[PDB]
């Protein structure tokens, strides 16, 4: 089942997540340095100090790419490695190290596509309000700009902020991730301060790089109706869809939020300036997607919490007949289906006009173990990535969404956030005493995948 001409295949890492290093060479202080630093946040008390060290092992890791054969990487700048004070004076040394990882994949002839922002905002811009404060729009701008003047001419192919949703929620909502605040409304103005973020973000590419790709990169899981023989069921799939996703897609693609939202949210939910409209409006040139998984949801008979995030639904794993989404992986919360990566793709198609697409993550996560013979026979993760890549040939050959590149979450096992290392996405192993790297056989099943351009 061969792609079309020129599918990117690629392998996603992050910052924070791999590098190690978080403060050398003049480094500054990232809001996940502090949180993981600090009791209670983080699976076993793992931080991101160490983590791949692949601060010292990018020639490796990019080697280990090469021989795979994977025709791209997708990977971040951390922002306090290129601004420590977040502002102003620029470090070289950060610089240094990047410039070097970019040469090297054009070297080898793989293609970088660049996150611009993967979570680790500046302790710097965090002590000055971060994300909340509306200046981040300012702030964030600057530091776009100082990567388009540096890399512009080496890299083609940008992503601004990664999940947002994360980051205002998880951030400012619930208080899983970094900073960890529990406010009520201060999501939904973290939320906008990203969009006209995102938005300023993007002007100025189009002012300094007027030769490349740029757009927001969102998470979401399709969802199913728990009783489909009842529409408050299947109104409350698609609302749930709106809170997680359409959330930064309509403001994108159509101008504002969701009425949903609207309805729901009320005054919670900042309204457009129009200079703001005009700067988010069409403002990402395809559509960046990260999919994992899919749920049934069920409405619900009271209204909503000022609580609420999600649009008053219970999130399942059973629908009325007693079926199941799919079966177990490590993360508890992530079961696969494919149907839903499919449907998903869909979804966004008709809802945008058939944008050109890149599913810049695909993933699951089991425990791997070495076996005796030194390889990692991780069945699961391949039948996974089978189905998916199934999935979405499906999608693209008959519905006719124009998919363009997919990437691998992930290269390497990495710190998984609030999970610590607990959690391996690997399509490659590694134990973190040596910190050695045995590709798991998912890693050549890719391979083959990548090399004959489609599942055999």
């Amino acid at each position: 089942k061969k792609f079309p001409e020129g599918f990117l295949w690629g392998v996603a890492t992050a910052s924070y997540q791999i590098e190690g290093s978080p403060l050398a060479d003049g480094a500054g202080m990232s809001i996940w340095h502090t949180f993981s630093h600090t009791p209670g946040n983080v699976k076993n008390g793992d931080t991101g100090d160490v983590a791949c060290d692949h601060y010292n092992r990018w020639k490796e890791d990019i080697e280990i790419i090469e021989k795979l054969g994977v025709k791209a990487y997708r990977f971040s700048i951390s922002w306090p490695r290129i601004l420590p004070e977040g502002t102003g004076r620029v470090n070289q040394k950060g610089l240094d190290f990047y410039n070097r990882i970019i040469d090297t994949l054009l070297e080898k002839g793989i293609t970088p596509f660049v996150t611009i922002f993967h979570w680790d905002l500046p302790f710097a811009l965090q002590l000055k309000g971060g994300l909340l404060n509306r200046e981040i729009a300012d702030w964030f701008a600057e530091y776009s700009r100082v990567l388009f003047e540096n890399f512009g001419d080496r890299v083609k192919n940008w992503i601004t902020f990664n999940e947002p949703l994360c980051s205002a929620i998880p951030g400012y909502g619930s208080g899983t991730f970094a900073p960890g605040r529990q406010s009520t409304s201060e999501p939904w103005t973290v939320g906008h301060n990203i969009l006209v973020a995102h938005g300023r973000a993007v002007k100025v590419f189009r002012e300094t790089v007027k030769d490349g790709k740029i757009g927001i990169v969102l998470n979401g899981d399709f969802t199913y109706p728990w009783d489909a023989a009842d529409p408050a069921d299947k109104e409350a799939a698609e609302r749930r869809l709106e809170f997680f996703t359409a959330w930064f897609a309509d403001p994108i693609y159509l101008g504002d939020y969701p009425a949903s939202m609207r309805k729901q949210l009320g005054d919670r939910l900042p309204t457009f300036t129009p200079e703001e409209r005009a700067l988010v409006h069409g403002s990402n040139d395809f559509y960046g997607m990260n999919h994992y998984t899919s749920n049934y949801i069920r409405h619900r008979s009271s209204p909503a919490s000022a609580d609420d995030t999600v649009g008053n639904v219970d999130v399942l794993f059973t629908n009325k007949q007693g079926n199941c989404i799919g079966p177990e992986t490590a993360m508890p919360w992530l079961r696969p289906c494919a149907a839903g990566f499919r449907d998903f793709l869909v979804w966004i198609s008709k809802r945008y006009g058939y944008p050109p697409i890149y599913v810049t993550e695909n993933g699951a996560a089991f425990d791997d173990v070495v076996s005796e013979d030194g390889r990692v026979h991780d069945q699961n993760r391949i039948d996974y990535l089978k189905a998916y890549i199934g999935a979405m040939v499906t999608a693209v050959e008959l519905d006719g969404v124009n998919v363009k590149g997919y990437f691998v979450w992930s290269l390497l096992d990495n710190f998984e956030w609030a999970e610590g290392y607990s959690k391996r996405f690997g399509i490659v192993y590694v134990d973190y005493s040596t910190q050695k790297r045995i590709v798991k056989d998912s890693g050549y099943w890719y391979s083959n995948v990548v090399k004959n351009n489609g599942l055999e």
